[PDB]
């Protein structure tokens, strides 16, 4: 979208191969020395995976939870939905 993403903030992570896929805009990483790459760190639920991907990327899941808050074939996808919307500040230590 052309909105603001906070770190925190709830969206739906596009990549090549896969479908909108909630996902948080997630903070900064140890160890991540690059500057923003007009990507943005994307924590992927479910999966708990983290990617870059830009604010045009990523569309907010608040939105568009009706667009792409749809069960999926993809595992971890369905699962996400689920973290996103109950615990979306998941993640280990």
């Amino acid at each position: 979208m052309a909105r603001d993403f906070k770190p925190g903030d709830l969206i739906f992570a596009k990549m090549k191969g896969y479908p909108h896929w909630p996902a948080r805009v997630d903070e900064v990483p140890d160890g991540a020395v690059k500057p923003p790459t007009n990507k943005l760190p994307i924590f992927f639920f479910g999966t708990h995976e983290t990617a870059f991907l830009g604010p045009k990327d990523i569309f907010p899941y608040s939105e568009n939870k009706e667009k792409y808050g749809k069960p999926n074939k993809r595992k971890g996808f369905n699962e996400g939905l689920w973290e996103i919307d109950n615990n979306p500040k998941v993640k280990f230590s």
